[PDB]
DNA sequence: TGCATCCGTGAGTCGGGTAATAACGGCCTGTACGCGTCCGTTTCCGGCACCCCAAATGAACCGTCCCTGGCTCCAAGGTGAACTCTGGGCGACGAGTG
């Protein structure tokens, strides 16, 4: 239990209460299953379905999940500049 | 007292973005939102106390901008001649014509 809310709470950049943390790892790991199962990535409306929850909800579910990324790596090809080089 | 062992210095210029795991009830509350009722505001129909206001309704009115009277006082129109081309008619004479 504390393992898991440490988890919850300190693990991303963009701290995300445990209520949504759980539902985001629990649609994750369910689509899993269903790629699996299927042999084809679950659509989202049989990910909705498997939710008990809106297609809508789920799809706000999946943009949140996303995480941030670094301002300094590298994006050429090479060590040249960084991405903050890039950004108005 | 060297000696290896790091240890830290430095080494040129104008395609982009890529991911895990067991986690799951159950209860509290905090702020935003929704429901129902109630009341000051303001917004609009109507009336005289009258405030009158006015283009519209009666004059003159008389000077001026329209008529009539007639009187002229002059230049255009009508009247001659003769005359100087303008022209019609006429006579003379010949050399190609018969």
């Amino acid at each position: 239990q504390a393992i898991t809310r440490a988890m919850a709470d300190q693990a991303r950049t963009i701290r995300i209460p445990v209520h949504m943390v759980e539902v985001i790892n629990k649609l994750g790991r369910i689509q899993r299953e269903l790629l699996q199962d299927l042999g084809r990535e679950p659509t989202p409306e049989e990910l909705a379905k498997e939710m008990d929850i809106t297609p809508e909800k789920v799809l706000e579910i999946q943009q949140y999940a996303r995480e941030p990324i670094s301002l300094d790596q590298t994006i050429g090809d090479e060590g040249d500049s960084q991405l903050g080089d890039f950004i108005e």
